[PDB]
């Protein structure tokens, strides 16, 4: 923080995402339901793009459900993870990979603004 | 009803997806599991796009969970929203953004159909 | 198994997705958390390109939620299906249809590896 996402790493060449930790230690349950982990990592994305924020693998199957996290391409303002702990009691310390943020092309449409 | 997609209005000119309302009221509860809720907006897309529907940021902080959706390109039926209440009761009110659009390039490959 | 990606088959040739079946009967309860399911197809992409992996329609609204997957470029692994029953006992049967190998264009950015 703030952070652009041009900060960002990917894990290897041929990654699809570019990888999101959460600044803090939390401890999620079950019964919590929906919890924005912060990142510290800020929009914008580069012209003509979105992002799409989602879980890793290996976190998934640890029982962190990532709910999908669209950033608009002019969003400025800080990219959280949206996270839920599906079964167990869950435990995510500072600096462990979460989610990952992957870009896609955005494409124009004549739908009007409203 | 019967609305094409070419109705549907972004939020914002950087908006990657085209917002999505239920057309009636509905009460979701847990013990519900998955539900389908009518937009009353219908395929089928662009050429060479297919869609993803995903729930948006704020209502799925309120315990509202979208499931992916996937339209194909040339799906004529109705879109609906596949959402189930997360951990409490949630309250649909007709009119309410629920959950967005968003279009991405149909890549060809060699796969057969069968 | 190993059978790759150019094998799979799509339902028409409007689908985006390329048909993902489980490789054996698996039941699944809600208290289990995240399974992993064997398909026996294996990575790696078509070059420039990434996987996304999503439940179907009929499936989800059954009670069987699938775990968006991302599938790097160059992974020659076996992609799995990241699943849970959601409310109730949900029973995969060997070839069923559960979810769908979804292609994306893998966009370049200048971030590091690391």
């Amino acid at each position: 923080q703030k952070q652009p996402i041009s900060k960002l790493t990917r894990a290897t060449p041929g990654s699809a995402g570019l990888d999101l930790c959460s600044t803090s230690h939390t401890v999620l349950t079950p019964e919590m339901g929906p919890q924005a982990l912060s990142t510290g990592i800020y929009g914008p994305l580069p012209p003509n793009t979105f992002g799409l924020i989602l879980g890793r693998s290996s976190i998934t199957m640890k029982g962190l459900q990532v709910y999908p996290g669209v950033i608009d391409n002019d969003y400025t303002g800080e990219i959280k993870i949206m996270a839920k702990a599906v079964n167990n009691i869950v435990t995510v310390s500072q600096g462990n990979r979460i989610a990952q943020l992957i870009l896609l092309p955005l494409i124009e449409t004549d739908n009007k603004v409203q």
